[PDB]
């Protein structure tokens, strides 16, 4: 299963970073969150997580996107950055 959610971050100036490390994978399409940076907007917000898939940013489709496309979109954004996220899998497993 997977959870779809939306997370809105608000830049305090046009050059502020979100504080997210985005990666591609060779074995599946998409843009994924690897980690959040210490003290950044995303970390402060507390909703995004390692291994989330970024489906869209501000209505711009990223399903088959790249980290560089995401960067272009974020760097050119207005103050509000709204991300649509897919979060797969079980959070707890006994094995």
């Amino acid at each position: 299963s997977m959870e779809i959610l939306q997370v809105a971050l608000h830049k305090r100036d046009s050059g502020e970073q979100l504080g997210i490390k985005l990666v591609r994978r060779t074995d599946e399409p998409g843009v994924f969150i690897l980690d959040l940076l210490e003290g950044g907007l995303a970390a402060q917000d507390g909703r995004l997580s390692s291994n989330d898939r970024v489906l869209a940013i501000n209505g711009h489709d990223l399903k088959y996107g790249t980290p560089e496309l995401a960067a272009q979109i974020i760097q050119a954004s207005g103050e509000r950055v709204n991300l649509t996220i897919a979060r797969p899998g079980k959070p707890e497993i006994e094995l």
